């Protein structure tokens, strides 16, 4: 680790201590001891502690603040990752290992809001990394193109409900892109947390979206993760949404090799996405409970749920519509993760009906 990198780290650590109102897990868990123990370490691809913490140093409003530039980073910088992962995912010890993939009994899932007065739409996503490719900050432009080719070629073999078309971001009209983002289908462009993590280099090369005509099945290529595999539709039919995701992931898994770790389950760029990589969410209105987004968040947290704005994380609610989802992804099965959202949303709706 060169001297220029060390200077920036010491200055970054200092900045974090002085940021009296910073509430990120990075600040909370980067103790002087932790800091000194790993700041001189480097991975085989040259990822340093700076590459890990830089996004959180520059964006003090980060909730977490770190990313893994490569798989090795998760262990090379373990003393920082380990406590943060344990913290975020609601308990995960050094000796713990993520359980084997288990979708569970899909037939046990229910409709989340039969009368249709609270839930707007339901969505479940997963993420995957291609074996042989590092995470965003270590990728070259050429690698983005190689991966885009591989993934798009694989998805051309999808059939029936899952059959669809790949749309590259390169050459995509501003109008077409903007509508897809507005309609909650395409990942947004230019995220400051990802940018400062050097996750958006060479944009928009290699980036794009696959989807069926109904746009109930989508795959993001080369945004935050190599793949995000998405099932979504209007209404509260979680069972169908989850079933479609399972079918899609099972099919893609037979064709493309994805990175899996004995301890961390499926590997992802952010530690929040490890394990099941699963975020099951609803867009929901709860006017009585949501009379203060912090009261809503406090209610949600007891159900292990996270609250986001209408256009995704780091955004506000619009027209009272919130994104509410399972927070935890690692140290529980796919089934357990989706059930936490279902169970939490069902009770919150009950609470809403009862609220004065
Ligand atoms: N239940 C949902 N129904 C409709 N759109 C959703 C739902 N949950 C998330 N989205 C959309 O997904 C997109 C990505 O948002 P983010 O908060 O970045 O989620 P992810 O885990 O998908 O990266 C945003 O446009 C957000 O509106
Ligand atoms: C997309 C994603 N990984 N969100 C979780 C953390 C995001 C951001 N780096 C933060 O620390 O708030
Ligand atoms: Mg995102």
């Amino acid at each position: 680790v060169d001297q220029a990198t060390l200077d920036k780290l010491e200055a970054g650590f200092k900045k974090l201590q002085e940021a009296s109102d910073c509430k990120s897990l990075l600040k909370k868990h980067l103790t002087k001891d932790v800091f000194d123990s790993i700041k001189n370490k480097k991975t085989g691809m040259g990822a340093t502690l700076l590459d890990v913490i830089q996004s959180g140093v520059e964006n003090l409003d980060s909730g977490v603040g770190i990313y893994a530039p490569d798989a090795e980073s998760y262990r090379t910088f373990g003393p920082l990752f380990d406590p943060i992962i344990d913290d975020y995912h609601g308990g995960f010890k050094l000796t713990d290992k993520h359980p084997p993939k288990q979708w569970g009994d899909i037939n046990t899932l229910v409709g989340l809001d039969p009368a249709g007065q609270f839930i707007i739409s339901t969505r479940v996503r997963c993420g995957r990394s291609l074996q042989g490719y590092p995470f965003n900050p270590c990728l070259t432009a050429e690698q983005y193109k190689e991966m885009e080719e591989k993934v798009s070629s694989t998805l051309s073999s999808m059939e029936d409900e899952l059959k669809g078309t790949y749309y590259p971001l390169t050459g995509m009209s501003k109008a077409t892109q903007q509508q897809l983002i507005d309609d909650h289908f395409l990942f947004k462009e230019g995220d400051r947390f990802l940018q400062t993590a050097n996750a958006c280099r060479y944009w928009p090369t290699g980036r794009g979206i696959f989807h069926n005509d109904a746009k109930t099945f989508l795959v993001w290529v080369n945004e935050e993760d190599h793949l995000r595999i998405i099932s979504m539709q209007k209404g509260g039919d979680l069972k169908t949404v989850y079933k479609r995701l399972v079918t899609a992931v099972d099919n893609i898994e037979s064709k493309l090799p994805f990175s899996h770790d004995d301890r961390f389950g499926f590997l992802t760029f952010c530690p929040t996405n490890l394990g099941t990589t699963m975020r099951a969410s609803v867009h929901i209105q709860l006017p009585k409970l949501a009379k203060d987004r912090k009261v809503l968040e406090d209610i949600a947290s007891k159900f292990n749920l996270q609250v986001r704005g209408t256009r995704g994380e780091h955004t506000e609610s619009e027209g009272g519509v919130y994104d509410i989802s399972n927070k935890r992804r690692l140290g529980l099965t796919e089934y357990q993760a989706v059930r936490e959202m279902q169970d939490g949303i069902l009770e919150m709706i009950k609470m809403e009906k009862a609220a004065a």
